[PDB]
C-alpha cells in the first residue's frame, strides 16, 4: 500500500518569480534553493519547484485539474485581498450551492490551479448525504401506522 | 491570514469509468463516492476528486515536470512496478538518479497527470544535500587550532 504523500513538485519558468508567489501567497516556508530548484515546508507537505525553461504552458488553461488548502472564512477574506494586492490571477469559480461551501481559486505564474477551500470533505459528504436524505421517503426498518 | 494543510487535490479527466479503475487499482484509493462527472476518494486520509471533462486538450502536460510523490517502501516500490506494467501503466524512465536521491518510479495517470512514489524523504534529501556542503567544508571557525 502507500503510506501518505511525500512530495508535490511543480515545474517553473523563472524560479525567482515562483519562489516569491509560493512564499507570499502560499506561505511556504523556504528550506533550499538552487539553481533549478527549490523546496519549501508548507505545513508539513515538501514542495519543491523545479525548472524548465523553454516548455509550452497553454493548454494547462483548460484543465480544471488543481489542489485546494485550507483556510477559515475570514482567511479567505483576508487571502482574496492578498491575492488582489499581489495581481495573482484569480479564477470564477464555478457555480456553487451555498453547502458547497466557500472557495477562492486562482494560478500561479505557470498556470497550476490552487484553491483556498473552507470546508472539509465531510462536510461535502454531509450534504450529499442530505439530499439522498431528501430524496428518501419509506425508511425501510420503519414502524407504520394504521398499517 | 493561514492555512491549514491540503484539503484536497481535484484531477480533470477525459473518461471517469477508466479513471476510477486507475485510482482504485494503482493507488490504492478507496472509492468513496461516485456520479455522473465526478468521483471522491480517501487515500490514507487525503481527499481525491475527480471531475471529467471530456474534451479538452491533453498534449503538453507530457512536457511538465510537475508531478505528485507517494512514499512507499523499497520492497513495496519493487511490488509496485510490476502491478504498472501488468495494468499496461504508462511508466516514465525517470531522471538520472544518485543513490542518495533513493530510489523512485515516476508513471502517469491516462489523462496525463504524473506520479511518483519516493522511497526518500525530505528530511532524507535535505541531509544528502547537506552532507555535500559538508565535503566541501574544510575548516571550523571554534576549534583549537595548532600553531594558530
Ligand atoms: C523532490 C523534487 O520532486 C523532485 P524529484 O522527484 O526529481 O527528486
Ligand atoms: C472537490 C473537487 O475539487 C472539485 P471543487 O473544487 O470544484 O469542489
Ligand atoms: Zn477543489
Ligand atoms: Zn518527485
Amino acid at each position: 500500500m502507500l503510506q501518505g504523500i511525500n512530495h508535490i513538485c511543480f515545474s517553473v519558468s523563472n524560479l525567482e518569480k515562483s519562489i516569491e508567489f509560493y512564499q507570499k501567497i502560499l506561505q511556504a516556508k523556504l528550506l533550499v534553493k538552487g539553481r533549478k530548484l527549490a523546496y519549501f515546508d508548507l505545513n508539513g507537505l515538501w514542495i519543491a519547484l523545479n525548472v524548465e525553461e523553454d516548455i509550452p504552458r497553454n493548454e494547462i488553461k483548460q484543465s480544471y485539474t488543481h489542489m485546494a488548502f485550507t483556510v477559515t472564512n475570514e482567511a479567505l477574506d483576508h487571502l482574496k485581498e492578498v491575492l488582489i494586492q499581489n495581481d495573482v490571477n484569480i479564477l470564477p469559480g464555478r457555480e456553487r450551492d451555498e453547502r458547497d461551501q466557500r472557495s477562492l481559486y486562482f494560478t500561479d505564474p505557470d498556470g497550476h490551479k490552487f484553491e483556498f477551500h473552507t470546508g472539509t470533505l465531510q462536510n461535502r459528504l454531509e450534504y450529499y448525504k442530505e439530499d439522498k436524505k431528501h430524496m428518501t421517503f419509506y425508511i425501510a426498518g420503519e414502524n407504520l401506522y394504521f398499517q
